[PDB]
């Protein structure tokens, strides 16, 4: 599992629960094509987005989408979702976990990378 | 001053300086439009990036280019930039201010939305 | 003005107004002794707490009142309160700006240090 | 295990790893008596600090010696510690991670609290 994603909720102290994510991967012609995509379990992570042979060098695009997450909690946030963009495998193949902790207003994101 | 962008550097404690930050808006067709850009100052703040007449209704998208300024500090980031996606809605007087807060492997913002 | 204290809350996204704010420095003996305190105002800033010629090196303790704020709000929070604990130094003139993002179940805080 | 601690460094985007922890439990005279201590792993994570039937209804501090974590890899850090100060077990045994995100001069930290 070269790409993982975890998501915490700050308001309950929680993991996000149903977190809908949608990665994409910058194409040659610089749009961005659509890579994968899942929601996150009960634990607030999200596995089996991608393969070892599938996840190549390139630039990524991870969207986290936390406005309808709030939304199905009855919450009006301010940003429409989280997105994260770096560049993978530059260096060789390595194992990516993108965390995110969402607030209505504010959320953080971090990058733990392994190899 | 409708809209502010305020970014401060958690590796030295300090503003985040002469940080590239471009504001774009989301057009009829579903592309991201050049709204308003700049440099923030000395003291980590962008102002004047817009007018209270210009900045109407609508989904913007602030890119600030934390990799240009990780890379001019010596220090390798993860992120290409980091972006912060939102609607604005008229629901009386409103100014927003878009804080981050960086390091490289990570970020946070903020919206602070005043009356 | 060498030390002000900013705070603001990452779930109505505004300054975190009228929260309480006591700060101690470390005495001889190794206990905390009241130093300064305020509440923070409708920007969620509280300025003077202290004077250059009394914010003399040494470790001091600025204990952030969020339980009482959140309750104040009508939701339930984590922490007793936040605390922020750091040494003064003196390397040419120095300004400490302490910040801090509220969540109910997670803050951070950011120490900006400028001349 | 009823509590858990878990580091990341943000400047690395890795595991905080060989961070000491310090957990004080306030006593019936209110001071803070020593509860339990470790360090974190390889993964940033520290089990085992205490069990179900020691750790009971009280208020609780976890002490993370971030300064020593930074100054062991080279670096002159902002806080002394990252300090999580908490009323543990008021509604019943819960599950604590007490997660915390580390910048030289910023913190973040996160309660997940689960039955
Ligand atoms: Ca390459
Ligand atoms: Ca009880």
């Amino acid at each position: 599992c070269p790409l993982m994603v975890k998501v915490l909720d700050a308001v309950r102290g929680s993991p996000a629960i149903n977190v809908a994510v949608h990665v994409f991967r910058k194409a040659a012609d610089d749009t961005w094509e659509p890579f994968a995509s899942g929601k996150t379990s009960e634990s607030g992570e999200l596995h089996g987005l991608t393969t070892k042979e599938e996840f190549v060098e390139g630039i990524y695009k991870v969207e986290i989408d936390t406005k309808s997450y709030w939304k199905a909690l009855g919450i009006s946030p301010f940003h429409e979702h989280a997105e994260v963009v770096f560049t993978a495998n530059d260096s060789g193949p390595r194992r990516y976990t993108i965390a995110a902790l969402l607030s209505p207003y504010s959320y953080s994101t971090t990058a733990v990378v392994t190899n």
